[PDB]
Formats: structure tokens, C-alpha cells, sequence
């Protein structure tokens, strides 16, 4: 059996220090680990956030629960898989530490972002909700063309969290566990750029206007949602070797569906979706910092000055792109 193997290298494993593993990094890269090492550092970010202390989760639970989410990414979709989830949930590790965020949220708060940055893409089928909707998936009519993708990745996460022995919030008060799954789904649904781009305007003016206030559960609520795009995002503050590489893995993801578009629908992709265009992927990288990253990093860093090392990563990227495009 291939599954109880995994579970017992992993349960067995000494786990590594924070420190050790380099997950307090925002520079961190993935690339390096094997998967059992993914899945040891993702130990180790629910242990050093006190989650497995405060929640008084089982060793073994918590190690299924994670083999679990790991399994139900699609390996075979060339961005959004299970390196991305671990990335999104490392990014959020570091906001919380490096970036100083932990002592501004509470426990709870905490916990629902860890698990929603694990489980935001869960079995992503590798095509945007405007393809879902322009082929009539059963997706998109069950959840009526809105955050279709981010509607499925919720309903696997609870999926998930619901499976014999994987039960990781079974320690809650059950008015709690209500509230954590009620932030888990917001956090996974603010995870739809769509909603993103809806919501930013609102951020950007309290931070203009000096009156940005986490106190305010409103406030707080708008703040774990641009943070989950900041950590979604992030492969876009990394040095520039990985973030070539990653870049390179998304425009893969995003050929592939133009190619299904041309066979399955009939259609002319767009330059974004057409292989032809590989050459103008800096010139498209540069304005996806300009339309969308930048200034949420900008943002992030008003409400904590330790996160500016996001920030610093996106400017070095766009000048690197740049000067590619030119
Ligand atoms: C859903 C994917 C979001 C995303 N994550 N990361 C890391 C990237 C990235 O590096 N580039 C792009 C990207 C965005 C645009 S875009 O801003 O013009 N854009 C197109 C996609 N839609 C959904 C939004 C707007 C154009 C090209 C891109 O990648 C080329 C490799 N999207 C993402
Ligand atoms: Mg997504
Ligand atoms: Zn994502």
C-alpha cells in the first residue's frame, strides 16, 4: 500500500526547525524539497503558529489531513497544484512571522488562514471559471457562474476536514468551528481575483486616508482577504530565478487551456492563451505587476512595514521583465 507508506514516513519523521527548513523567508523557494519535505514543513507551520498547541490537534490527524490535501491537488496541471497551495500557505507563515502579522489576528483568525491558503486551489482542473463558464461545466451551473473554481475548492476543503481521521478542528467549541469555517470559505472565495478587484479600492482608501483600522471587524475582515491574494500572488515577489520559473509553469497552465479552447470550442485564444505569444510573456508579466501587484503590496506594507520585503521583490521582478520586454 502506497498511501500507509507515505503516512508512516511522515507521522515517524523528526520534524525540523523553523529556522532549519527557512520557511520564515519570504524569499523561500520550494523547488529543492521532496514532497515528504513539503509536507514536514507544513508540520512545522501549524506547531510554530501554536495551532497544534492552542487546538489540541493529534499528531497523526494532522499529518493525514495533510497527506489528504496534498493527494487532492492534480499533479498533472502544471501551476495549480500542490507546490502552489504549500507556496500560498509558506507565504502566509512568513506574512504571519517575518512580516509580523501573527499579533495582530487572533488564534482563531490564524487557523482559517492556514487551512484556506492549504486548501484554496484543491483539485483545480486547470482552466479559469471563464472557461467553466463558456463550456457549460456542471460547475458552473451548480454555483451560477460565480466563483465557480473557488465554490469547488471550498466544498473539497470541507471534504476534507469531514473525512475520517482528518478532523483537525474536532477541539473547538462548536460555535467556534462555525465561525472558523465561515472565514475558511471567505478566505478561499477572496482567492477569486474577481472579488479582488471589487474590494481593493476600499483597502487603498482607508490606507489613504489614514483611518485603516483592524480593530473593526468590517476593516478585518476586507484585510484577511487582500492578504490571502497577497499570498496567492507571491510567486511574483520571488528571486528572480524562481520567479522565472514559475512564471514559466503559469503560462504553461494558461497555453494548455487555450489549446483545449481550440479543439473543444473552436475558438481563437487569446494572446495570453496562445503558445504563439510565448514571446510576449515579460511584456505581460510587467503589466500584471502594474494592474494588480503592485500597489497590494504597496497596501500590505502600510499595515505592516515588515512585509516590505514582498514589495521589494515585485520591483526587482518588474524591472527584470522589463527589461526582457524591451
Ligand atoms: C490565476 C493566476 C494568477 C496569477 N498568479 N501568478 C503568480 C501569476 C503570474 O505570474 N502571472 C499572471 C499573468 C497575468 C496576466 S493579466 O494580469 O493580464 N491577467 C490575465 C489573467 N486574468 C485572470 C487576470 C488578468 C497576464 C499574464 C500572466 O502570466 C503570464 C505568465 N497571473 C498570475
Ligand atoms: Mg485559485
Ligand atoms: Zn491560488
Amino acid at each position: 500500500e502506497e498511501e500507509t507508506r507515505e503516512l508512516q514516513s511522515l507521522a515517524a519523521a523528526v520534524v525540523p526547525s523553523a529556522q532549519t527548513l527557512k520557511i520564515t523567508d519570504f524569499s523561500f523557494s520550494d523547488f529543492e524539497l521532496s514532497d515528504l519535505e513539503t509536507a514536514l514543513c507544513t508540520i512545522r507551520m501549524f506547531t510554530d503558529l501554536n495551532l497544534v498547541q492552542n487546538f489540541q490537534m493529534k499528531h497523526e490527524v494532522l499529518c493525514r489531513w495533510i497527506l489528504s490535501v496534498k493527494k487532492n491537488y492534480r499533479k498533472n496541471v502544471a501551476y495549480h497544484n500542490w507546490r502552489h497551495a504549500f507556496n500560498t500557505a509558506q507565504c502566509m507563515f512568513a506574512a504571519l512571522k517575518a512580516g509580523k502579522i501573527q499579533n495582530k489576528l487572533t488564534d482563531l483568525e490564524i487557523l482559517a488562514l492556514l487551512i484556506a491558503a492549504l486548501s484554496h486551489d484543491l483539485d483545480h482542473p486547470g482552466v479559469s471559471n471563464q472557461f467553466l463558464i463558456n463550456t457549460n461545466s456542471e460547475l458552473a451551473l451548480m454555483y451560477n457562474d460565480e466563483s465557480v473554481l473557488e465554490h469547488h475548492h471550498f466544498d473539497q476543503c470541507l471534504m476534507i476536514l469531514n473525512s475520517p481521521g482528518n478532523q483537525i478542528l474536532s477541539g473547538l467549541s462548536i460555535e467556534e468551528y462555525k465561525t472558523t469555517l465561515k472565514i475558511i470559505k471567505q478566505a478561499i472565495l477572496a482567492t477569486d481575483l474577481a472579488l479582488y478587484i471589487k474590494r481593493r479600492g476600499e483597502f487603498f482608501e482607508l490606507i489613504r486616508k489614514n483611518q485603516f483600522n483592524l480593530e473593526d471587524p468590517h476593516q478585518k475582515e476586507l484585510f484577511l482577504a487582500m492578504l490571502m491574494t497577497a499570498c496567492d500572488l507571491s510567486a511574483i515577489t520571488k528571486p528572480w530565478p524562481i520567479q522565472q520559473r514559475i512564471a514559466e509553469l503559469v503560462a504553461t497552465e494558461f497555453f494548455d487551456q487555450g489549446d483545449r479552447e481550440r479543439k473543444e470550442l473552436n475558438i481563437e485564444p487569446t494572446d495570453l492563451m496562445n503558445r504563439e505569444k510565448k514571446n510576449k510573456i515579460p511584456s505581460m508579466q510587467v503589466g500584471f505587476i502594474d494592474a494588480i501587484c503592485l500597489q497590494l503590496y504597496e497596501a500590505l506594507t502600510h499595515v505592516s512595514e515588515d512585509c516590505f520585503p514582498l514589495l521589494d521583490g515585485c520591483r526587482k521582478n518588474r524591472q527584470k521583465w522589463q527589461a526582457l520586454a524591451e
